[PDB]
């Protein structure tokens, strides 16, 4: 039902979507190719939609963050663009785009939060968190307000409590791993609780969200607000003098706003795939392009460097580039769900007093990572979990040769099915910091243990482990501020040791999982389907 020899091209009712309509237009009188530009309500729940029964547009425009979901579900092509394509854009901005290794889209502009400030209250603005009460003191005599900005959304209060070494998943090479979630830190403890001081301290209120701090600036109530390119026209009808700029270091850590990447992707389902990246590659992304949509709806702050530099002439889009080179790429996977939920609750609860700051951070810290996922991943997380309670760290340090034996470690489980589907390898590694007193060492090594389904009683049937064994060669010793001899001496006795006060509680482990969870996994191991996942 997509029909191969056009393109039709999908994108959000704020963005500029007549000035797309001209690029089309250029495109087809080169081309004679027709292209056609909707704006769908919803879009973003529609193209995911039509988009699985293999149809909906050839390209979709949405913010990169739905990106990463809709690639999982295999609704997006990988883009090919080459090199010296790729170098026309910023390169952060390609990070946003990434899913698995594989660029899953092309970015076209990016947004995040900037101070925004009224001149006329506020001619010099504050460089710091904190000087804002100060402020707000002198200012309450004028009968104003230093600071009103939306409390409600950990959208706008993350900057600050994510300032110092926070994060919402960990990225690696386009990868985010759910179970590293940087919530909890000196920093958001410290970010928060300023937060709650000044609610506290009477400089804010807790009941502030959206249309209150927006009204408030935009009646010239309050001297700054935070907010982002979209709240720009508001404030030019509001005839309120204001520029916007970099955001508030706390303790001398840089703001670090989230940043979306508005993007455009390329449905899997397409018969028009190499017209899309024409398109997309040499009518929309250039100066002329973007031009022509940015005069109809302005786009901010975009990914490409030409046309950023003639854009970043203007201060408050300066100010926006300058704040999104400082924050933090939003996380492009479904995940983020808990993670706004765990933040959400948290931060309103600060507020509120419902809860302290170190209570409210630790449940969300645990709570974002709480995404159930499938049997390999619940299998694994199961393991490391049990091997914990079930003491492997104290038995880690109870080995023997000074040495003080120390820091003791459980590293991510690895884990490798059989092709026919039928058998299961986990891989354990393991590590200690060695002391001789003076000359320390990081000890790191693997276990490899099979895991069996076996019927006995003779029907029922179990999951079982199998050899438990030291990988070989996985022995590796490290410096820290002699071997091979030490490695060459461990290698003789550590492999049969740890094996073997060891493998024991792996087997105790296996046996300590939810009984479902076996079920299950016995289930696809009897008739060899895959659930496990190549690396
Ligand atoms: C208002 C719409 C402006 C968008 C178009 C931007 C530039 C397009 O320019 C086109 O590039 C093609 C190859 O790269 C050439 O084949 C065409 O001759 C040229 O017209
Ligand atoms: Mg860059």
């Amino acid at each position: 039902k997509i029909e191969e020899g056009k393109l039709v091209i999908w994108i959000n009712g704020d963005k500029g979507y007549n000035g797309l309509a001209e690029v089309g237009k250029k495109f087809e009188k080169d081309t004679g190719i027709k292209v056609t530009v909707e704006h769908p309500d919803k879009l973003e729940e529609k193209f995911p939609q039509v988009a699985a029964t293999g149809d909906g547009p050839d390209i979709i425009f949405w913010a990169h963050d739905r990106f990463g979901g809709y690639a999982q579900s295999g609704l997006l092509a990988e883009i090919t663009p080459d090199k010296a394509f790729q170098d026309k854009l910023y390169p952060f901005t390609w990070d946003a785009v990434r899913y698995n290794g594989k660029l899953i889209a092309y970015p076209i502009a990016v947004e995040a939060l900037s101070l925004i400030y009224n001149k006329d209250l506020l001619p010099n603005p504050p460089k710091t968190w904190e000087e804002i009460p100060a402020l707000d003191k002198e200012l309450k005599a004028k009968g104003k307000s230093a600071l009103m900005f939306n409390l409600q959304e950990p959208y706008f209060t993350w900057p600050l409590i994510a300032a110092d070494g926070g994060y919402a998943f960990k990225y690696e090479n386009g990868k985010y791993d759910i179970k590293d979630v940087g919530v909890d830190n000196a920093g958001a403890k410290a970010g928060l609780t300023f937060l709650v001081d000044l609610i506290k301290n009477k400089h804010m209120n807790a009941d502030t969200d959206y249309s209150i701090a927006e009204a408030a600036f935009n009646k010239g109530e309050t001297a700054m607000t935070i907010n982002g390119p979209w709240a720009w026209s508001n404030i030019d009808t509001s005839k309120v003098n204001y520029g916007v700029t970099v955001l508030p270091t706390f303790k001398g850590q840089p703001s670090k706003p989230f940043v979306g990447v508005l993007s455009a992707g390329i449905n899997a389902a397409s018969p028009n795939k190499e017209l899309a990246k024409e398109f997309l590659e040499n009518y929309l992304l250039t100066d002329e392009g973007l031009e022509a949509v940015n005069k109809d709806k302005p786009l901010g702050a975009v990914a490409l460097k030409s046309y950023e530099e003639e854009l970043a002439k203007d201060p408050r889009i300066a100010a926006t580039m300058e704040n999104a080179q400082k924050g933090e790429i939003m996380p492009n996977i479904p995940q983020m769900s808990a993670f706004w939920y765990a933040v959400r609750t948290a931060v309103i609860n600060a507020a509120s007093g419902r809860q302290t700051v170190d209570e409210a951070l630790a449940a969300a810290q645990t709570n974002a990572a709480a995404s159930p996922t499938g049997l390999a991943g619940s299998l694994t997380n199961a393991l490391s979990n049990g091997l914990l309670s079930g003491g492997l760290l104290g038995i880690l340090e109870n080995l023997p040769l000074d040495i003080k034996v120390t820091d003791p470690q459980l590293l991510e489980l690895g884990l490798v099915q059989s092709p026919d589907g039928h058998r299961l390898y986990v891989t354990i590694p393991l590590g200690i910091k060695l002391q001789v007193n003076l000359l320390r060492l990081a000890v790191k090594l693997d276990i490899t243990a099979e895991i069996l389904a076996v019927r006995d009683k003779q029907e029922r049937i179990h999951l079982v482990l199998g050899d438990c064994t030291h990988s070989p060669g996985s022995l590796q010793i490290s410096l820290l501020d002699l071997l091979d001899s030490l490695t060459g001496i461990l290698n003789k006795v550590l492999p049969e040791l740890v094996q073997g006060n060891v493998c024991p509680l792996v087997n105790e482990v296996l046996r300590g999982l939810d009984i479902t969870l076996v079920h299950d996994i016995v289930n696809m191991l009897i008739h060899g389907l895959q659930f496990v996942i190549k690396v």
